[PDB]
C-alpha cells in the first residue's frame, strides 16, 4: 500500500519545498540586515540634528536675553535725551530773555 | 532501503526544526525593528516640533530687531537735533560775551 | 512502520505551513517597515534643511545684535558729550545772572 518508493517521492517533494522556504528566508534575512543598517544610520543622524538644533536654540535664548537688555538701554538713553531737552530749553529761553533786553 | 529512508527522514526533520527556529528568530528581529522604527518616527516628530518653536521665536526676534533699529535711528535723530540747538546756545553765549 | 514515517512527514508538512504563513506576513510587514524607514529618511533630511535656514537667520540676528550694540554705545557717547556742553553753558549763564 505504501511503498518505500512512494515515501521517497514524498521526501523529494518535501525537500523541494524546504529549498524554496530556505531561499525565501535568505532573501528576508538580507532585507532585515539592510533595514537594521538604515535604521542605525537614521538614529545617528537624528541625534546629530538634535545636537545641532540644541546649539541654535541655545543661541536663540541668548538673543532673547540680549534683545531685552538692549531695549532697556534704548529706553534709558531716550530718558537722558528728554532730561537734556528740559535743560536745553531752560538755557534757550533764558537767552531769549537776555537778548531781547 | 529502509535505512536510506530513515536517514533522509532524519535529515529532513533536522533541517525543518532549524528552519522553524530561524523563522521564530526572524519574527523576533522584525518586531524589534518595528519598535525601533516607531521610536525614530516619534523622536523625529518631537524634534520637528522643537525646531518649529525655535523658528517661531526667531521670527519674533526678526520683528524685534526691526523695531529696535527704528528706535535707535529715531533716538540718534533727536540727539542730532539737540546738538544743533546746543551749538546755537553756545554760539550766542560766546557772543553775549 | 511506514505509517509512523508518514506521520512524521505530516508533522513536517504542518511546520512548513506555519513557516510559510509567517513568511507571508513577514514579507507584508517588511515592505511596510521599509516604506516607513524611507519616509523617516526623507522627513529627517527636510527637517535638516529647514534647520539650516533657521541657523543662517540666527547668525544674521547675531551680527544685527552686534551692530545695534555698537550704535547704542556711539549714541550714548554723544549724549554724554552733550551733557558736558550743556553744563558748560548752564554754569556760565548762572555766573552771568549773579551779583
Ligand atoms: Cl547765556
Amino acid at each position: 500500500p505504501v511503498s518505500a518508493l512512494s515515501i521517497l517521492s514524498l521526501l523529494e517533494r518535501v525537500s523541494t519545498i524546504i529549498d524554496g522556504v530556505q531561499a525565501s528566508q535568505q532573501r528576508m534575512e538580507e532585507r532585515q540586515q539592510q533595514l537594521e543598517g538604515s535604521v542605525s544610520a537614521v538614529q545617528s543622524e537624528l541625534l546629530k540634528l538634535a545636537r545641532d538644533h540644541g546649539a541654535t536654540a541655545t543661541t536663540v535664548d541668548k538673543l532673547l536675553q540680549k534683545a531685552r537688555r538692549v531695549s532697556t538701554h534704548v529706553k534709558e538713553v531716550r530718558s537722558r535725551v528728554e532730561k537734556q531737552n528740559v535743560r536745553v530749553k531752560k538755557v534757550e529761553t533764558t537767552q531769549d530773555e537776555l537778548l531781547t533786553r
